[PDB]
DNA sequence: TGTCTTCAACTGCTTTCGCATGAAGTACCTCCCAACTACTTTTCCTCACACTTG
């Protein structure tokens, strides 16, 4: 029922400009960042793309 | 009147990040509590003596 409710239109002049959000989970098209104690240097927390696993 | 020198006392730090799993102080005091035994408590039960009789 809310999926046929994400693009409803406007209610409120108040609310407007906006657009509803999603806090959809991780997928493949993230990026995030490791890091590793050490943190001894920049290089020891870098970026990675995620991909989703299964069964780890 | 003025400026200088050494020593000892005082200040602040000296790996990061997480699991465990939190526990334990205690003197002075005690009033409450649990105890053993005896004593006490409430209802009930049943008999008994004297004067008089003949």
């Amino acid at each position: 029922a809310l999926a046929n409710q994400l693009l409803t239109p406007s209610s409120n002049v108040s609310t407007h400009t906006l657009n509803k959000k999603v806090y959809r989970h991780i997928k493949n098209r993230d990026v995030v960042l490791m890091n590793r104690q050490p943190t001894l240097h920049k290089a020891s927390m870098m970026g990675h793309k995620v991909r989703v696993l299964p069964n780890e």
